[PDB]
């Protein structure tokens, strides 16, 4: 007595009504308090087909985050195709919160417990809950920040591996720490990553990729070209939009189980030059948004890289190249909603 049906979900959270952070402000009025303790209804001898690439839940989280940003991060100017809108854009407290998406009465959620599950195909080990796990609505490109990790090995997720245009989602099993700071140029910043740990990472990832390719050379290169939001690792820190140059990060070749990288510094750490931008291209809609100059003081963000977004170059020899990607924030949420599927208890 179960199948695949579309329904309108609601969110829950441990948001605090006294906190002036926008994620809390939005949540307390748009979400239900956490259960906060439902239970996993485990199932045996049952197999279902999940498809992280065609899932309503994602579009639903998409609209909410968009709404969340509409109330929270209001641009000074919003230019959309010739027309412009001005409005108050106060500086504010910004720091994402875990968001559990829940199913209404009559419906439930199916959870794949296969720790190797790639996001598509059958799943011989399922379960049941009313709400998903806490998901921080983190908007960023190239690198997935503050997500969950793969409990076992590194998983590679793509709607189609042989179609170089389909986005590759690498789910890391160990997190790489990243620290972006704008020290006391006012719009200048930088992010630090420990090479040795970024090295281990890309080797494991390199191998996991090799297992999906005819032992060709596997090179990593900076994004070919396009908007700054995509050609760079961009994200939001305390309300400020960081655009961090990643050309010293995705720079190395890994063939024959070997690992070789480029762009290091004395302390043995990779540094990324960043700019805090006022003019950005919106991820919510096709339109440009203009914000106020950066606040004062140390603007620093300490995050954990838990996944990558890649893009093979493909082409109609002996060398496959991948470049950082992103842009379509839906991918940022398939990487956390791959475990879930809405079902009708009907
Ligand atoms: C995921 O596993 C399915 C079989 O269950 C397979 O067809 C598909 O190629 C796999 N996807 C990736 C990207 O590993
Ligand atoms: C992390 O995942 C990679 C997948 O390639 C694996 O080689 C490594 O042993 C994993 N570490 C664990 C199991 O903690
Ligand atoms: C994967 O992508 C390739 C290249 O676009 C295409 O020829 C093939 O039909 C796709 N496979 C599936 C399962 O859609
Ligand atoms: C980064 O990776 C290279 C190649 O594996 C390694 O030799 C190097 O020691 C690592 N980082 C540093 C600076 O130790
Ligand atoms: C990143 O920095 C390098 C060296 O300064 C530069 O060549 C490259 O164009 C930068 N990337 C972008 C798109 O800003
Ligand atoms: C890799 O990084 C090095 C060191 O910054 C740089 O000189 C080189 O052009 C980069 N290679 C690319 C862009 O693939
Ligand atoms: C990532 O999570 C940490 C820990 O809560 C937080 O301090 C940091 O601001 C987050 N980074 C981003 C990009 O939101
Ligand atoms: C960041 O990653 C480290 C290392 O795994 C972990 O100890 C810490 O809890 C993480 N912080 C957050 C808030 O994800």
């Amino acid at each position: 007595v179960w199948k695949e049906a579309k329904t309108t979900l609601f969110c829950a959270s441990d948001a605090k009504a006294y906190e002036k952070e926008v994620h809390n402000v939005w949540a307390t009025h748009a979400c239900v308090p956490t259960d906060p303790n439902p239970q996993e209804m485990v199932l045996a001898n049952v197999t279902e087909n999940f498809n992280m690439w065609k899932n309503d839940m994602v579009e639903q989280m998409h609209e909410d985050i968009i709404s969340l940003w509409d109330e929270s991060l209001k641009p000074c100017v919003k230019l959309t195709g010739g027309s412009a809108i001005t409005q108050a854009c106060p500086k504010v407290s910004f720091d994402p919160i875990p968001l559990h998406y829940c199913a209404p009465a009559g419906f439930a959620i199916l959870k794949c417990n296969n720790k190797t599950f790639n996001g598509t195909g059958p799943c011989r080990n399922v379960s049941t809950v009313q709400c998903t796990h806490g998901i921080k609505p983190v908007v960023s490109t190239q690198l997935l920040l503050n997500g969950s990790l793969a409990e076992e090995e590194i998983i590679i997720r793509s709607e189609n591996l042989t179609n170089n245009a389909k986005t590759i989602i690498v789910h890391l099993n160990e997190s790489v720490n990243i620290v972006c700071t704008r020290p006391n140029n006012i719009r200048q910043a930088h992010c630090n990553i420990n090479e040795s740990k970024w090295n281990n990472t890309l080797q494991k990832v390199g191998e996991e990729l090799a297992k999906h390719f005819p032992s060709k050379t596997i090179k990593f290169e900076p994004s070919s070209g396009g908007d700054l939001e995509i050609t760079t690792h961009s994200f939001n820190c305390r309300g400020e939009f960081f655009y961090c140059n990643t050309s010293d990060l995705f720079n190395g070749t890994y063939r024959n189980g070997t690992y070789n990288h480029t762009g290091r510094s004395s302390n043995g750490t990779i540094t990324l030059q960043c700019k805090i931008k006022q003019i950005i291209n919106m991820w919510q809609e096709v339109g440009r948004a203009i914000y106020a100059p950066p606040i004062e003081g140390e603007i620093t963000c300490n995050s954990n890289i838990t996944g990558l977004l890649l893009l093979r170059d493909g082409g109609q020899n002996d060398t496959e190249t991948f470049r950082p990607g992103g842009g379509d924030m839906r991918d940022n949420w398939r990487s956390e909603l791959y475990k879930y599927k809405v079902v009708e208890i009907k």
